[PDB]
């Protein structure tokens, strides 16, 4: 699959407010997450210990590795495509390491489309949204890609 010029205009203007603003989007993305597939919470033994929406919101650590993530996906955005450098090391640490199927990337995924359409109707209409879903696909399939270059079965 292939993005157009203009769905990736879409997706990078949506992601423009993203960064005003990272570490907020970060925190709900993750909480919408933990809340809506509890199961994902158990991969980070650095926070599975976490009961609640009030104490994911207060967590420090949570916080930081919403902004590692969403840091890590605007740069692959970014590349509008062309993204297999940034891939190889975080399809190695996913597959191998943290051991992050397929699923849980199309859960998180769910929960950032869920997040940009709530704090973004500006910029996050039909048009942007299937951009973005196009995106994140193209992300997932070719990370699965990856896993199976590598071993997982993801
Ligand atoms: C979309 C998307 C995404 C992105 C971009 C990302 C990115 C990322 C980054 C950048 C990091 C750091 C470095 C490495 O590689 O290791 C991480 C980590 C990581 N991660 Zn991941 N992620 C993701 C999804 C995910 C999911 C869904 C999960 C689950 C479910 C995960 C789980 C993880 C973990 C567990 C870790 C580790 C943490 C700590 O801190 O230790 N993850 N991550």
């Amino acid at each position: 699959m292939v993005l157009s010029e203009g769905e990736w205009q879409l997706v990078l203007h949506v992601w423009a407010k993203v960064e005003a603003d990272v570490a907020g989007h970060g925190q709900d993305i993750l909480i919408r997450l933990f809340k809506s597939h509890p199961e994902t919470l158990e991969k980070f033994d650095r926070f599975k210990h976490l009961k609640t929406e009030a104490e994911m919101k207060a967590s420090e650590d949570l916080k930081k590795h919403g902004v590692t993530v969403l840091t890590a996906l605007g740069a692959i955005l970014k590349k509008k495509g062309h993204h297999e450098a940034e891939l190889k090391p975080l399809a190695q640490s996913h597959a191998t390491k943290h051991k992050i199927p397929i699923k849980y990337l199309e859960f998180i995924s769910e929960a950032i489309i869920h997040v940009l359409h709530s704090r973004h109707p500006g910029n996050f209409g039909a048009d942007a949204q299937g951009a973005m879903n196009k995106a994140l696909e193209l992300f997932r399939k070719d990370i699965a890609a990856k896993y199976k270059e590598l071993g997982y079965q993801g």
